[PDB]
């Protein structure tokens, strides 16, 4: 149904070859935020076989309001939906604790993701996404002793499946990463950029990360500019997925909402592609694996 996922130096392996999937990633889960009303098993069903994704984000807000923090069970009932139907249709899922300054709760991460381990640990279709993106932050001294953390507890009850690291400055920093990378199995690190913003040397930093011998995920990727407006910059899209496809680098594009935003796939209120949302389909429908 699902190959599992492991991590060889340089690349992700689906079963026994080197592989890649394309997805899509959904908006914030807080409560009052919109995105949360695309966390249902009738919108994943539809992403595997309207758009042939591979994998399904879920984005869970943890200190903003409607967040994990203020309402637990009720963000981490729609993780749990959204997964649940990945699994069903045959979808990779990433669990993703949606933080900017996640060391400030690492119990509560702790918490939470020894329970979906327990839960999921066995489905070779879930990933963890341990800290969406860290800001002007130290690798070394913040982000390392956080994820080392985490994934100690993870991989207690959950020895393989795939954990993902954000990366300083908007998960843009990988270079500084693969100069001190995590001794553990199956570990991945995140990379984002926004076509309309970020371009070559974005991708430089990348392939400086991926010949100090460290895997890339990009567990969100914008067609439009970084702040999710502007307009899509086709050429520097290419570019960028051109890019993933050699390095066989998976992907989630952001995100399948209807906020009014150039970021969003769909009108306000509606099931109508915008001009990202065209693109993205396209991208990835034609990729070049399935899961
Ligand atoms: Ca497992």
């Amino acid at each position: 149904s699902v190959e599992p996922l492991s991590v060889n130096g340089n690349k992700i392996y689906a079963g026994e070859k080197a592989k890649s999937f394309a997805g899509n990633s959904l908006f914030w889960s807080n409560n009052g935020w919109g995105g949360e009303k695309f966390y249902t098993a009738d919108t994943v069903a539809s992403l595997k076989k309207d758009w042939k994704s591979s994998i399904v984000r879920a984005a869970m807000g943890v200190q903003e309001s409607g967040g994990y923090l203020q309402d637990p069970a009720g963000n981490k009932a729609k993780v749990e939906r959204v997964v649940d139907a990945a699994i069903a249709n045959d979808m990779y899922a990433i669990i993703g604790w949606h933080s900017h300054s996640a060391e400030n709760n690492r119990s509560e991460a702790i918490r939470f993701f020894q329970e979906m381990a327990r839960k999921y640990g066995n489905k070779p279709n879930v990933i963890y996404e341990i800290y969406n993106e860290p800001l002007q932050v130290s690798w070394s001294n913040t982000i390392k002793p956080y994820a080392e953390a985490v994934i100690s507890a993870i991989r207690a009850i959950d020895p393989d499946n795939l954990i993902i690291v954000g990366t300083p400055s908007w998960s843009q920093n990988v270079d500084e990463a693969s100069r001190d990378p995590i001794n553990a199995k199956n570990i991945a690190y995140t990379l984002h950029f926004y076509a309309g913003t970020h371009g070559e040397s974005l991708r430089n930093k990348a392939r400086q990360a991926l010949n100090n011998g460290i895997a890339l995920f990009v567990t969100e990727w914008g067609t439009v500019n970084a702040d999710g407006n502007g307009g899509v910059n086709q050429t520097e899209t290419d570019a960028w997925v051109t890019f993933m496809r050699d390095n066989n680098i998976s992907n989630a594009n952001w995100a399948l909402n209807d906020k009014n935003e150039g970021a969003s796939t769909y009108y306000p209120d509606s099931k109508n592609l915008t001009e990202s949302g065209k693109k993205v389909k396209s991208i990835i429908q034609s990729w070049p694996y399935k899961a």
